[PDB]
């Protein structure tokens, strides 16, 4: 009892109305006296309190009294009832109507009610059960104290027959499909029939229409079929009303992520409408909301645990695939092989979470839906057609979980290769950083990624966990840790050591060489300008400090356009399964039969408890010539910290 509702009662007619609990009635009596009536008495049966009003202070009146009190505007009725009508109900308050002359009525008006109880429950406070009318159900606030139901994309297939995801349809074939939507109760209360006049809808919005789709179940007992009710092309539905205690059971899925212009929350709605007449729009007398938090798509960074790594490249790419299961079994990874880095460029391994709910889901942007990925709880999301080379999830990385200026990132952030604002250089198309920021938990933070040819932010920068800690660390590539090495090669004695050692299609290309070319060396001082430059973004947006950064050798041959590729492969981008690191094998000078960068790397990397394995994925093709042809990608396990638990910022 606590939304007020205007019922009058009508000039000598009886009126005869639906009360929906958690409601009251304010209600005139002195509009329906009859003209020179100077008092007005009342009764009312057991279940309807009466109070009457007298200038604001109520007074309570019992059921059968015999008193009188003085008509006027400022003295109403509020009635108020706390159970639902039955068949055996006669809720009713009546209202006499004396003159100033005798004691015997000169008229009568009455109110008659059915009590009925309407409620659309949903799962607010996110334990994965529906609880009754939860008073924060139409609303969403983030934080270990907020409250809002969510909601999955049904972006999963539960079977093969169709092509595309559950959700691009109005149908569900499959009662497993259930589990992936968020349950939504209409709890009634009420006799065996609504009185005239009245119906129970549901209804969306048509902007909503898009965004959910809800389901019932008929005939659960024998063999079932699934009903859409509410969502594309379907905004309202009259629900068929239950005497009793019934509740009515749906079925809600999300049918599109956050984006620009769509937050991620929907409202469902149910109202009680009464027919006032043909020709004119039904009256909702009473309306019940809940609202939905579509759940983000979220990326996992490296120093979450891996659960099988994903592997494309050619069949006859023997060394790779040897070394690559090699190092999966050191961990209690699975390995899944597809027979050109179409599968760390073009996929991207993230995760939805509900609370009763969540699955694996990757993103495709082609340059057909990799069919060992789609399937029962993973889904699958295609890019809409119609870009650079900076739209690739080669220039898209997410951080640890960082704290930074006492703001907490608990899913790290995600990172996204750019170009400076004046530059005129290559940027992501707006639609993909606008897709990223509108899934809000991972703060996206612009790198500067155009000054290399590729333009991705995989060539320079990756993060691997410390082993025994809750600690990482940032890795990045360093064209001065390489000339330092070089130069003390040299001075060692080793300048004539050779580079790509085990290439025949590659130039005798040696330490001497190398430090020789001014060209070169001018080169990749500016490209240690770029990096730094990078460190210093980093470090202000992760909140790190130069104790949580090692520098890898690297080294850049500059083209036309003033930008790097690798001279020999970027041993950053590398595969992290916890303390074990798959590395890419660099080529480099041989010093006693070992090459020196990876002595090197491992000299860094080893004494921290860090495993190296060291990856050929350019042998079989006998040269270098900055590219990598081979792609791996991890599916790892979800952060432990629940999205909506965060607070992001407004
Ligand atoms: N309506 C869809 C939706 O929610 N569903 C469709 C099927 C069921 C659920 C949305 C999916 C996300 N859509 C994208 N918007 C930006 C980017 C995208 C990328 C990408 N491509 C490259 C990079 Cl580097 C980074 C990214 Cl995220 C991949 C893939 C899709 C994308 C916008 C439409
Ligand atoms: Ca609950
Ligand atoms: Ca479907
Ligand atoms: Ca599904
Ligand atoms: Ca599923």
């Amino acid at each position: 009892m606590l939304r007020e509702r205007t019922v009058r009662l009508q000039y000598g007619s009886r009126v005869e109305a639906v009360y929906v609990l958690g409601t009251y009635l304010w209600t005139d009596v002195y509009s329906a006296a009859p003209a020179g009536a100077q008092t007005f008495s009342l009764k009312h049966s057991e279940h309807v309190w009466v109070e009457v009003v007298r200038d604001g202070e109520a007074e309570e009146v019992a059921t059968n009294g015999k008193q009188r009190w003085l008509l006027s505007p400022s003295t109403t009725l509020r009635v108020t009832m706390s159970q639902a009508s039955t068949e055996a109900s006669s809720d009713k308050v009546t209202v006499n109507y004396y003159d100033e002359e005798g004691s015997i009525p000169i008229d009568q008006a009455g109110l008659f009610l059915t009590a009925i109880e309407i409620s659309l429950d949903v799962d607010a406070d996110r334990d994965g059960v529906v609880e009754k009318n939860n008073p924060k159900k139409a609303s969403w606030t983030w934080g270990p104290e907020g409250q809002g139901a969510i909601l999955l994309v049904n972006c999963d297939r539960e079977t093969p027959w169709l092509p595309k995801e559950d959700c691009r349809d109005e149908k569900v074939y499959s009662k497993e499909d259930l589990k992936d939507m968020s349950q939504m109760i209409l709890r009634t209360k009420g006799p065996d029939r609504l009185p005239a006049g009245y119906e129970i809808v549901l209804y969306i919005s048509m902007s909503d229409s898009d965004k959910v789709g809800v389901f019932y179940v008929e005939n659960p007992f024998f063999g079932q079929r699934y009903i859409h009710i509410l969502g594309r092309r379907k905004l309202y539905h009259v629900v068929k009303y239950t005497g009793g205690s019934a509740e009515l059971l749906f079925f809600v899925e999300g049918l599109c992520f956050p984006d620009e212009g769509f937050s991620g929350l929907v409202s469902i709605h149910v109202s009680l409408l009464e027919y006032m007449a043909q020709d004119i729009p039904l009256t909702p007398i009473f309306t019940d909301t809940v609202i939905f938090r579509i759940a983000p798509w979220i990326m996992t960074p490296n120093i979450l645990p891996p659960v099988s790594v994903f592997v494309c490249c050619m069949k006859d790419n023997y060394l790779f695939l040897k070394e690559v299961k090699n190092l999966v079994e050191k961990t209690n990874c699975e390995l899944k092989v597809c027979f050109d880095r179409w599968i760390q460029d073009e996929i991207e391994f993230g995760y939805i979470e509900a609370p009763h709910k969540g699955f694996p889901v990757v993103l495709d942007s082609p340059r057909f839906p990799v069919k060992e990925l789609l399937g029962p709880d993973f889904g699958y999301v295609t890019r809409e057609p119609l870009v650079t080379s900076l739209d690739s999830f080669g220039n898209l990385e997410v951080s640890p979980p960082v704290t930074v200026n006492g703001k907490t990132y608990p899913l790290g952030r995600i990172l996204i290769g750019s170009s400076f604002p004046l530059s005129g250089g290559r940027r992501m198309t707006k639609v993909v950083r606008d897709f990223l920021k509108a899934q809000q938990v991972q703060a996206p933070v612009e790198l500067y990624s155009d000054w290399l040819t590729v333009g991705h932010v995989d060539e320079f920068m990756s993060f691997v966990p410390i082993p025994g800690t809750k600690k990482f660390l940032l890795l990045m590539a360093s064209t001065s840790a390489c000339y330092k090495l070089f130069r003390e090669k040299q001075k060692d004695g080793h300048g004539e050591a050779i580079m790509f050692k085990g290439l025949g299609g590659m130039k005798r290309i040696t330490i001497n060489k190398i430090l020789s070319n001014e060209s070169l060396v001018q080169e990749n001082l500016y490209f240690q300008r770029c990096l730094d430059w990078n460190r210093d973004i980093l470090k202000k947006e992760l909140g790190l400090t130069e104790q949580d950064i090692i520098d890898l050798p690297a080294l850049f041959k500059m083209d036309e356009d003033h930008r790097a590729r690798a001279f020999f492969p970027n041993m950053v981008n590398m595969i992290v399964l916890d303390k074990d690191l798959g590395i890419p094998k660099p080529f480099g000078p041989q010093v006693e039969e070992e090459c020196c960068l990876e002595m090197h790397v491992r000299g860094l990397l080893e004494p921290l408890g860090l495993e190296c394995t060291f990856i050929d994925d350019i042998s079989a093709y006998h040269k270098f010539l900055g590219e990598v042809h081979c792609g791996t990608n991890v599916r790892r396990k979800p952060f432990t910290f629940k999205w909506w638990h965060m607070v992001p910022s407004r």
